[PDB]
Protein backbone atom coordinates (compact mmCIF):
# COMPACT_ATOMS: atom_id res chain seq x y z
CA UNK A 1 0.00 0.00 0.00
CA UNK A 2 1.46 3.34 -0.57
CA UNK A 3 0.56 5.94 1.40
CA UNK A 4 -1.14 9.70 0.30
CA UNK A 5 1.75 12.09 -0.65
CA UNK A 6 2.19 14.69 2.22
CA UNK A 7 1.76 18.38 0.70
CA UNK A 8 5.25 19.49 1.47
CA UNK A 9 6.88 16.58 -0.56
CA UNK A 10 7.37 17.29 -4.07
CA UNK A 11 6.80 14.02 -6.59
CA UNK A 12 10.49 14.65 -8.23
CA UNK A 13 12.00 13.04 -4.86
CA UNK A 14 9.33 10.27 -4.59
CA UNK A 15 11.31 6.72 -4.85
CA UNK A 16 8.75 4.05 -3.20
CA UNK A 17 11.40 1.86 -1.94
CA UNK A 18 10.22 -0.62 0.48
CA UNK A 19 12.49 -1.66 3.31
CA UNK A 20 10.70 -4.93 4.10
CA UNK A 21 10.39 -6.39 0.78
CA UNK A 22 12.44 -4.05 -1.55
CA UNK A 23 11.79 -4.96 -5.63
CA UNK A 24 15.68 -5.86 -6.23
CA UNK A 25 15.83 -8.67 -3.33
CA UNK A 26 16.45 -11.86 -5.63
CA UNK A 27 19.68 -9.87 -6.45
CA UNK A 28 21.03 -9.84 -2.65
CA UNK A 29 19.72 -7.35 0.21
CA UNK A 30 22.70 -5.67 -0.05
CA UNK A 31 21.71 -5.23 -3.71
CA UNK A 32 18.46 -4.50 -2.93
CA UNK A 33 18.94 -1.34 -0.93
CA UNK A 34 22.01 -0.81 -3.14
CA UNK A 35 19.35 0.79 -6.19
CA UNK A 36 18.97 3.48 -3.84
CA UNK A 37 23.04 4.46 -4.93
CA UNK A 38 22.13 4.44 -8.60
CA UNK A 39 23.25 7.41 -10.57
CA UNK A 40 19.73 8.98 -11.06
CA UNK A 41 18.68 8.96 -7.53
CA UNK A 42 19.15 11.66 -5.04
CA UNK A 43 20.57 12.02 -2.00
CA UNK A 44 17.31 12.15 0.07
CA UNK A 45 14.07 10.53 -1.35
CA UNK A 46 10.39 10.08 0.33
CA UNK A 47 8.77 6.47 -0.28
CA UNK A 48 5.28 6.24 -0.06
CA UNK A 49 5.70 2.77 0.91
CA UNK A 50 5.16 1.60 4.91
CA UNK A 51 3.36 4.99 5.81
CA UNK A 52 5.50 7.11 4.36
CA UNK A 53 9.40 8.30 4.79
CA UNK A 54 12.11 9.86 4.00
CA UNK A 55 15.40 7.73 3.57
CA UNK A 56 19.25 9.08 2.78
CA UNK A 57 20.87 7.35 0.67
CA UNK A 58 24.40 8.29 0.99
CA UNK A 59 26.80 7.88 3.62
CA UNK A 60 27.46 11.61 4.12
CA UNK A 61 23.82 12.47 5.38
CA UNK A 62 23.44 9.27 6.86
CA UNK A 63 26.55 10.27 9.15
CA UNK A 64 24.97 14.05 9.56
CA UNK A 65 21.85 13.14 10.32
CA UNK A 66 23.15 10.34 13.36
CA UNK A 67 25.56 13.18 15.06
CA UNK A 68 22.56 15.77 15.14
CA UNK A 69 20.38 14.46 17.30
CA UNK A 70 18.31 17.59 17.83
CA UNK A 71 16.91 17.27 15.11
CA UNK A 72 16.85 13.29 14.13
CA UNK A 73 15.28 12.24 17.52
CA UNK A 74 15.45 8.50 18.45
CA UNK A 75 11.99 8.68 20.03
CA UNK A 76 10.25 7.14 17.25
CA UNK A 77 13.17 5.19 15.52
CA UNK A 78 11.54 2.30 13.25
CA UNK A 79 9.44 2.62 10.42
CA UNK A 80 6.51 2.03 10.16
CA UNK A 81 5.14 5.14 12.69
CA UNK A 82 3.55 2.00 14.89
CA UNK A 83 6.80 0.38 15.48
CA UNK A 84 8.42 3.14 16.29
CA UNK A 85 6.21 4.63 18.91
CA UNK A 86 5.49 1.52 20.74
CA UNK A 87 9.52 1.05 20.34
CA UNK A 88 10.48 2.23 24.00
CA UNK A 89 13.89 0.27 24.75
CA UNK A 90 16.66 2.04 26.85
CA UNK A 91 19.03 3.47 25.63
CA UNK A 92 18.48 3.29 22.13
CA UNK A 93 14.53 5.75 22.25
CA UNK A 94 16.15 8.08 24.05
CA UNK A 95 17.88 11.47 22.64
CA UNK A 96 21.44 12.95 24.75
CA UNK A 97 21.39 14.14 27.52
CA UNK A 98 18.90 11.84 29.02
CA UNK A 99 20.24 8.32 26.88
CA UNK A 100 23.67 8.79 28.16
CA UNK A 101 23.59 7.40 31.94
CA UNK A 102 22.09 4.30 30.62
CA UNK A 103 24.67 3.64 28.91
CA UNK A 104 27.43 2.55 31.02
CA UNK A 105 24.99 0.11 32.33
CA UNK A 106 24.49 -1.80 29.54
CA UNK A 107 27.75 -1.84 28.67
CA UNK A 108 28.73 -3.49 32.13
CA UNK A 109 26.65 -6.37 30.73
CA UNK A 110 27.47 -6.83 27.14
CA UNK A 111 30.83 -4.84 26.67
CA UNK A 112 34.20 -5.85 26.66
CA UNK A 113 34.86 -7.22 30.51
CA UNK A 114 31.94 -9.70 29.41
CA UNK A 115 33.40 -10.46 26.45
CA UNK A 116 36.34 -11.41 28.40
CA UNK A 117 34.34 -13.42 31.10
CA UNK A 118 32.92 -15.37 28.08
CA UNK A 119 36.18 -15.96 25.91
CA UNK A 120 36.68 -20.07 26.52
CA UNK A 121 32.76 -20.29 26.33
CA UNK A 122 32.84 -18.52 23.22
CA UNK A 123 35.24 -20.62 21.33
CA UNK A 124 34.10 -23.73 23.28
CA UNK A 125 31.12 -23.80 21.72
CA UNK A 126 31.85 -22.34 18.00
CA UNK A 127 34.14 -25.58 18.49
CA UNK A 128 31.54 -28.46 19.32
CA UNK A 129 28.94 -27.01 17.05
CA UNK A 130 31.53 -27.15 14.15
CA UNK A 131 32.68 -30.08 14.94
CA UNK A 132 29.44 -32.37 15.24
CA UNK A 133 28.42 -30.39 11.71
CA UNK A 134 32.07 -31.23 10.20
CA UNK A 135 31.59 -35.37 9.34
CA UNK A 136 28.15 -35.07 7.54
CA UNK A 137 29.42 -32.85 4.87
CA UNK A 138 25.91 -30.54 4.67
CA UNK A 139 24.63 -28.59 6.71
CA UNK A 140 21.60 -25.62 7.03
CA UNK A 141 23.82 -23.11 7.98
CA UNK A 142 21.09 -20.64 9.52
CA UNK A 143 19.70 -23.52 11.79
CA UNK A 144 23.02 -25.57 12.84
CA UNK A 145 25.23 -22.81 13.51
CA UNK A 146 24.29 -19.10 12.88
CA UNK A 147 21.07 -19.31 15.22
CA UNK A 148 22.58 -21.83 18.04
CA UNK A 149 25.88 -20.29 18.47
CA UNK A 150 25.13 -16.71 19.52
CA UNK A 151 21.76 -17.40 20.67
CA UNK A 152 23.31 -20.21 23.05
CA UNK A 153 26.19 -17.71 24.24
CA UNK A 154 23.63 -14.70 24.68
CA UNK A 155 20.94 -17.02 26.79
CA UNK A 156 24.13 -18.06 28.80
CA UNK A 157 24.98 -14.65 29.62
CA UNK A 158 21.36 -13.49 30.57
CA UNK A 159 20.50 -16.72 32.61
CA UNK A 160 17.62 -17.73 30.39
CA UNK A 161 16.93 -21.52 29.45
CA UNK A 162 17.71 -22.89 26.12
CA UNK A 163 14.13 -24.25 25.96
CA UNK A 164 12.91 -20.87 25.89
CA UNK A 165 14.86 -20.00 22.53
CA UNK A 166 12.02 -20.73 19.84
CA UNK A 167 9.70 -18.31 21.68
CA UNK A 168 12.02 -15.43 22.40
CA UNK A 169 13.45 -15.48 18.58
CA UNK A 170 9.91 -15.84 17.23
CA UNK A 171 8.78 -12.44 18.95
CA UNK A 172 12.56 -11.17 18.27
CA UNK A 173 11.75 -11.39 14.82
CA UNK A 174 8.57 -9.51 15.01
CA UNK A 175 10.24 -6.71 15.73
CA UNK A 176 12.41 -6.52 12.73
CA UNK A 177 11.08 -8.56 10.17
CA UNK A 178 7.60 -8.97 10.84
CA UNK A 179 5.47 -12.05 9.49
CA UNK A 180 2.14 -9.62 9.59
CA UNK A 181 0.66 -11.94 12.53
CA UNK A 182 1.83 -9.51 15.37
CA UNK A 183 2.09 -5.70 15.23
CA UNK A 184 5.43 -4.31 17.27
CA UNK A 185 3.12 -3.48 20.09
CA UNK A 186 2.12 -6.87 20.30
CA UNK A 187 5.51 -8.69 20.28
CA UNK A 188 6.87 -6.05 22.68
CA UNK A 189 4.32 -6.37 25.14
CA UNK A 190 4.72 -10.52 24.47
CA UNK A 191 8.60 -9.82 25.54
CA UNK A 192 7.86 -7.73 28.43
CA UNK A 193 5.28 -10.60 29.94
CA UNK A 194 8.21 -13.17 29.51
CA UNK A 195 10.66 -10.26 31.08
CA UNK A 196 8.62 -8.61 33.99
CA UNK A 197 8.17 -11.67 35.95
CA UNK A 198 11.88 -12.72 35.94
CA UNK A 199 13.18 -8.94 36.33
CA UNK A 200 11.28 -8.93 39.74
CA UNK A 201 12.63 -12.77 40.56
CA UNK A 202 16.48 -11.10 40.10
CA UNK A 203 15.51 -7.99 42.02
CA UNK A 204 14.51 -10.34 45.42
CA UNK A 205 17.42 -12.87 44.65
CA UNK A 206 20.43 -11.56 42.29
CA UNK A 207 22.36 -13.53 40.50
CA UNK A 208 25.84 -12.95 38.29
CA UNK A 209 23.42 -12.72 34.75
CA UNK A 210 22.83 -9.72 32.51
CA UNK A 211 19.32 -9.57 33.62
CA UNK A 212 20.43 -9.62 37.37
CA UNK A 213 22.82 -7.05 36.50
CA UNK A 214 20.85 -4.66 34.60
CA UNK A 215 17.71 -4.75 37.03
CA UNK A 216 20.01 -4.17 40.37
CA UNK A 217 21.85 -1.73 38.61
CA UNK A 218 22.08 2.16 39.22
CA UNK A 219 22.17 4.63 36.63
CA UNK A 220 24.53 7.75 37.63
CA UNK A 221 24.12 6.85 41.33
CA UNK A 222 20.30 6.18 41.57
CA UNK A 223 19.05 2.84 41.18
CA UNK A 224 17.39 1.84 38.30
CA UNK A 225 13.67 1.59 38.18
CA UNK A 226 11.98 -1.84 37.47
CA UNK A 227 10.19 -0.10 33.99
CA UNK A 228 13.75 0.79 33.03
CA UNK A 229 15.54 -2.17 33.66
CA UNK A 230 12.82 -3.65 31.42
CA UNK A 231 12.95 -1.46 28.44
CA UNK A 232 17.02 -2.17 28.61
CA UNK A 233 16.71 -5.94 28.90
CA UNK A 234 14.36 -5.81 26.07
CA UNK A 235 17.39 -4.38 23.67
CA UNK A 236 19.86 -7.29 25.22
CA UNK A 237 17.27 -9.68 24.02
CA UNK A 238 17.26 -8.17 20.30
CA UNK A 239 20.77 -7.32 19.84
CA UNK A 240 21.41 -11.32 21.23
CA UNK A 241 18.76 -12.90 19.07
CA UNK A 242 18.59 -10.64 15.52
CA UNK A 243 22.21 -9.34 14.49
CA UNK A 244 24.83 -11.59 14.58
CA UNK A 245 22.47 -14.51 13.93
CA UNK A 246 22.11 -12.97 10.61
CA UNK A 247 25.46 -11.57 10.07
CA UNK A 248 26.98 -14.93 10.41
CA UNK A 249 24.82 -16.13 7.45
CA UNK A 250 26.07 -13.51 4.86
CA UNK A 251 29.55 -13.99 5.77
CA UNK A 252 29.50 -17.45 5.26
CA UNK A 253 27.20 -17.86 2.00
CA UNK A 254 29.84 -15.20 0.61
CA UNK A 255 32.93 -17.20 2.09
CA UNK A 256 30.91 -20.48 0.29
CA UNK A 257 30.80 -18.40 -2.49
CA UNK A 258 34.52 -17.20 -2.99
CA UNK A 259 36.81 -20.16 -2.40
CA UNK A 260 39.70 -17.85 -3.30
CA UNK A 261 38.97 -15.70 0.07
CA UNK A 262 38.52 -18.64 1.81
CA UNK A 263 42.59 -19.65 0.94
CA UNK A 264 43.31 -16.31 1.71
CA UNK A 265 42.25 -16.69 5.30
CA UNK A 266 43.88 -20.05 5.88
CA UNK A 267 47.35 -19.09 4.07
CA UNK A 268 46.87 -15.55 6.25
CA UNK A 269 45.42 -16.09 9.64
CA UNK A 270 46.36 -12.99 10.94
CA UNK A 271 44.04 -11.50 8.28
CA UNK A 272 40.81 -12.71 10.28
CA UNK A 273 40.27 -9.36 12.15
CA UNK A 274 40.63 -7.55 9.03
CA UNK A 275 38.64 -9.82 7.59
CA UNK A 276 35.96 -9.42 9.70
CA UNK A 277 35.47 -6.02 9.47
CA UNK A 278 35.82 -5.86 5.72
CA UNK A 279 32.82 -8.54 5.59
CA UNK A 280 30.86 -6.17 8.28
CA UNK A 281 31.02 -3.36 5.41
CA UNK A 282 30.42 -5.47 2.41
CA UNK A 283 27.29 -7.42 4.44
CA UNK A 284 26.51 -4.25 6.70
CA UNK A 285 22.70 -5.43 7.76
CA UNK A 286 20.91 -3.09 10.24
CA UNK A 287 18.28 0.35 8.80
CA UNK A 288 16.60 2.07 11.55
CA UNK A 289 16.20 5.89 11.71
CA UNK A 290 14.82 8.81 13.45
CA UNK A 291 12.06 11.40 13.82
CA UNK A 292 12.11 15.12 13.07
CA UNK A 293 12.06 16.90 16.11
CA UNK A 294 11.09 20.19 13.91
CA UNK A 295 10.67 21.94 10.72
CA UNK A 296 14.33 21.93 9.12
CA UNK A 297 16.15 22.11 5.72
CA UNK A 298 18.64 19.38 5.36
CA UNK A 299 20.98 19.23 2.04
CA UNK A 300 18.17 21.60 -0.14
CA UNK A 301 14.89 19.02 1.13
CA UNK A 302 11.99 20.29 3.25
CA UNK A 303 11.88 18.11 6.00
CA UNK A 304 8.37 18.81 9.03
CA UNK A 305 8.29 17.86 12.48
CA UNK A 306 6.81 14.23 12.91
CA UNK A 307 8.64 12.92 9.52
CA UNK A 308 10.19 10.00 10.12
CA UNK A 309 13.44 9.48 8.43
CA UNK A 310 15.37 5.96 8.00
CA UNK A 311 18.95 6.32 7.90
CA UNK A 312 20.55 2.72 6.85
CA UNK A 313 23.27 1.96 8.34
CA UNK A 314 24.36 -0.53 5.96
CA UNK A 315 24.09 1.99 3.53
CA UNK A 316 26.86 4.07 4.14
CA UNK A 317 30.02 1.61 3.64
CA UNK A 318 28.16 0.67 0.39
CA UNK A 319 28.44 4.59 -0.93
CA UNK A 320 31.26 4.55 -3.72
CA UNK A 321 31.63 7.69 -2.23
CA UNK A 322 33.09 6.05 0.82
CA UNK A 323 34.76 3.46 -0.34
CA UNK A 324 35.76 2.17 -4.38
CA UNK A 325 34.66 -0.44 -5.79
CA UNK A 326 32.18 -1.43 -3.08
CA UNK A 327 30.67 -4.17 -3.65
CA UNK A 328 34.14 -6.05 -4.09
CA UNK A 329 35.01 -7.96 -1.12
CA UNK A 330 38.66 -6.99 -0.44
CA UNK A 331 40.15 -7.86 2.95
CA UNK A 332 43.19 -6.00 2.52
CA UNK A 333 41.13 -2.66 1.92
CA UNK A 334 43.30 0.14 3.87
CA UNK A 335 40.24 2.34 4.80
CA UNK A 336 37.31 0.52 5.75
CA UNK A 337 34.75 2.85 6.03
CA UNK A 338 31.75 1.77 7.47
CA UNK A 339 28.84 2.56 10.08
CA UNK A 340 27.48 -0.89 10.54
CA UNK A 341 27.60 -0.66 13.96
CA UNK A 342 25.72 2.89 14.10
CA UNK A 343 26.63 6.00 14.40
CA UNK A 344 26.78 9.07 16.64
CA UNK A 345 25.88 8.33 20.51
CA UNK A 346 24.47 5.40 19.48
CA UNK A 347 26.96 2.83 18.84
CA UNK A 348 26.76 -0.14 19.21
CA UNK A 349 27.70 -1.46 23.05
CA UNK A 350 27.64 -5.15 21.65
CA UNK A 351 29.91 -5.12 19.14
CA UNK A 352 32.83 -5.73 20.79
CA UNK A 353 31.15 -9.37 21.38
CA UNK A 354 29.54 -9.26 17.82
CA UNK A 355 33.40 -9.22 16.88
CA UNK A 356 34.46 -11.86 18.80
CA UNK A 357 31.18 -14.15 17.49
CA UNK A 358 32.56 -13.17 13.88
CA UNK A 359 36.01 -13.77 14.13
CA UNK A 360 35.98 -17.30 16.47
CA UNK A 361 33.55 -18.40 13.48
CA UNK A 362 36.08 -17.50 10.53
CA UNK A 363 38.50 -19.08 12.34
CA UNK A 364 37.28 -22.45 13.88
CA UNK A 365 35.11 -22.99 10.74
CA UNK A 366 38.05 -22.61 8.13
CA UNK A 367 40.61 -24.99 10.70
CA UNK A 368 38.23 -27.61 10.16
CA UNK A 369 36.03 -27.01 6.64
CA UNK A 370 38.27 -25.41 4.71
CA UNK A 371 36.59 -26.44 1.56
CA UNK A 372 32.55 -26.19 1.18
CA UNK A 373 30.32 -24.99 -0.92
CA UNK A 374 26.34 -23.66 -1.96
CA UNK A 375 24.38 -27.54 -1.99
CA UNK A 376 23.75 -28.33 -5.50
CA UNK A 377 20.80 -26.26 -7.42
CA UNK A 378 20.23 -23.68 -4.42
CA UNK A 379 19.40 -20.70 -4.88
CA UNK A 380 19.88 -18.42 -1.75
CA UNK A 381 17.05 -16.41 -0.39
CA UNK A 382 17.40 -12.92 1.73
CA UNK A 383 14.94 -11.33 3.67
CA UNK A 384 14.96 -7.64 4.24
CA UNK A 385 13.63 -5.05 7.83
CA UNK A 386 14.96 -3.09 10.50
CA UNK A 387 17.80 -6.30 10.30
CA UNK A 388 18.01 -8.11 7.01
CA UNK A 389 19.11 -11.75 6.87
CA UNK A 390 18.99 -14.94 5.54
CA UNK A 391 16.24 -17.63 4.60
CA UNK A 392 18.42 -20.05 4.31
CA UNK A 393 21.90 -21.58 3.87
CA UNK A 394 22.73 -24.79 2.70
CA UNK A 395 25.98 -26.15 2.79
CA UNK A 396 27.66 -28.90 1.58
CA UNK A 397 31.17 -30.36 1.66
CA UNK A 398 33.18 -33.33 1.47
CA UNK A 399 34.27 -34.95 4.53
CA UNK A 400 38.19 -36.30 3.33
CA UNK A 401 38.60 -32.71 2.56
CA UNK A 402 37.76 -31.33 7.01
CA UNK A 403 40.06 -31.64 9.97
CA UNK A 404 38.99 -32.98 13.08
CA UNK A 405 41.22 -31.08 15.45
C1 LIG B 1 23.86 -8.69 22.97
C2 LIG B 1 23.96 -7.40 22.66
C3 LIG B 1 24.20 -6.80 21.25
C4 LIG B 1 24.69 -7.41 20.16
C5 LIG B 1 25.16 -8.87 20.03
C6 LIG B 1 24.73 -6.45 19.09
N1 LIG B 1 24.24 -5.24 19.56
FE1 LIG B 1 24.21 -3.48 18.52
N2 LIG B 1 23.67 -1.85 17.40
C7 LIG B 1 23.71 -1.75 16.02
C8 LIG B 1 23.31 -0.40 15.64
C9 LIG B 1 23.21 0.09 14.19
C10 LIG B 1 23.03 0.29 16.76
C11 LIG B 1 22.57 1.77 16.86
C12 LIG B 1 21.06 1.88 16.60
C13 LIG B 1 20.58 3.32 16.56
O1 LIG B 1 21.41 4.26 16.48
O2 LIG B 1 19.34 3.51 16.60
C14 LIG B 1 23.27 -0.61 17.87
C15 LIG B 1 23.13 -0.28 19.21
C16 LIG B 1 23.20 -1.17 20.25
C17 LIG B 1 23.10 -0.81 21.65
C18 LIG B 1 22.94 0.61 22.20
C19 LIG B 1 23.18 -2.08 22.43
C20 LIG B 1 23.11 -2.21 23.96
C21 LIG B 1 23.34 -3.12 21.45
N3 LIG B 1 23.35 -2.55 20.19
C22 LIG B 1 23.43 -4.46 21.74
C23 LIG B 1 23.91 -5.43 20.89
C24 LIG B 1 24.08 -2.77 15.16
C25 LIG B 1 24.52 -4.02 15.52
C26 LIG B 1 25.11 -4.99 14.61
C27 LIG B 1 25.33 -4.78 13.10
C28 LIG B 1 25.39 -6.10 15.34
C29 LIG B 1 26.03 -7.43 14.91
C30 LIG B 1 26.59 -7.65 13.71
C31 LIG B 1 25.01 -5.83 16.73
N4 LIG B 1 24.47 -4.55 16.78
C32 LIG B 1 25.16 -6.71 17.80
C1 LIG C 1 18.77 -1.46 15.40
C2 LIG C 1 19.34 -2.58 16.27
C3 LIG C 1 20.24 -3.50 15.44
C4 LIG C 1 20.07 -2.07 17.51
C5 LIG C 1 20.32 -3.37 18.28
C6 LIG C 1 19.08 -4.24 17.99
C7 LIG C 1 18.27 -3.37 17.03
C8 LIG C 1 17.18 -4.11 16.26
C9 LIG C 1 17.79 -2.26 17.91
O1 LIG C 1 16.50 -2.13 18.35
C10 LIG C 1 18.93 -1.34 18.25
CL1 LIG D 1 22.24 3.74 23.19
K1 LIG E 1 8.76 5.48 21.00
Amino acid sequence: NLAPLPPHVPEHLVFDFDMYNPSNLSAGVQEAWAVLQESNVPDLVWTRCNGGHWIATRGQLIREAYEDYRHFSSECPFIPREAGEAYDFIPTSMDPPEQRQFRALANQVVGMPVVDKLENRIQELACSLIESLRPQGQCNFTEDYAEPFPIRIFMLLAGLPEEDIPHLKYLTDQMTRPDGSMTFAEAKEALYDYLIPIIEQRRQKPGTDAISIVANGQVNGRPITSDEAKRMCGLLLVGGLDTVVNFLSFSMEFLAKSPEHRQELIERPERIPAACEELLRRFSLVADGRILTSDYEFHGVQLKKGDQILLPQMLSGLDERENACPMHVDFSRQKVSHTTFGHGSHLCLGQHLARREIIVTLKEWLTRIPDFSIAPGAQIQHKSGIVSGVQALPLVWDPATTKAV
